[PDB]
């Protein structure tokens, strides 16, 4: 006995992002020439492993590499009852990497939005 | 005449990030004493002048400030492309750089919804 | 004196696609970053102009944008050549070219009066 489900699950989300880091990125050492390929990779196996997951979600996934100062925080207008978001920061010896994913349920119209302030933050020194 | 906008229009939504981002920052160099309040500063009037355009939209605002003193960043959206879009907007002083990206998300299920690659990249070597 | 024009008339469709590209891209040197509103405002445009003339039919159309500084592509269909057709326009300035194909299909005997038509788009730069 199973249902659909509504809610946006954050350790599941992370779990996912995490996986499709190591994957990615792994184990590598920073190299210039491979980051754009990095950060692709980064962003299809995390899009393709939520989007398997057959949940009523949109989904904006941003993932940011650098090199070892930086300093990002994100917004919303959403429905603060259906919508979430989740952020992973990982490192290693030579980079970090920064996933934010922002699910936004497809289930009146602007009064039933809220603001939601600094729900993803990086400051990096 | 008139009609509710159901589009996503990207040079209305760049007016008003450039707007927020002169207003928040223009004309100063870079404090890091500074960047939380400014960062804060710049998401809450685009998010104001956003709501205020009056469109069934739901918004993901992400604001990046850097010294001039490498960043890398990317995108990737499950979305409906028929109706969602995306803007992002780089501005520079002397000091610093200010990345401000922007996803509106209007209001079948997933088979309605589309992938989209690369949506919002930035690199700054 | 006049009736609904059911026929794909090459000419007009081209007129319409040289006035969106030169509207979206016209007097601009190729840069990164715009391609993707770019090549979105010349489909918007066409489009837009292509329905409201009002005739009785489906349209595919794919806009390619490349730096000066190679692409072959080429298109076939299986389509009904009585009353289907194609227009392709190709557009450059001193840093870029513009290539956008439309393909019109008309709204029988289903599919043994359709017909197999072959390179009806060639592009090779």
């Amino acid at each position: 006995q199973a249902s659909e489900e509504t809610a946006f699950v954050v350790d599941e989300v992370s779990s996912i992002v995490k996986e499709a880091i190591e994957s990615a990125i792994g184990g590598n050492a920073y190299q210039h020439s491979k980051v754009n390929q990095w950060t692709t990779n980064v962003l299809e196996q995390t899009l393709s492993q939520l989007t398997k997951l057959g949940r009523p979600f949109k989904y904006i996934v941003t993932c940011v590499i650098m090199q070892k100062g930086l300093h990002s925080a994100s917004s919303c207008f959403w429905d603060s009852s259906t919508d979430g978001s989740c952020t992973v920061r990982w490192e290693n010896k030579t980079m970090y990497c920064i996933v934010s994913t922002f699910g936004l349920s497809i289930g009146r119209g602007l009064s039933s939005l809220s603001l939601a302030k600094s729900v993803s933050t990086t400051n990096i020194a």
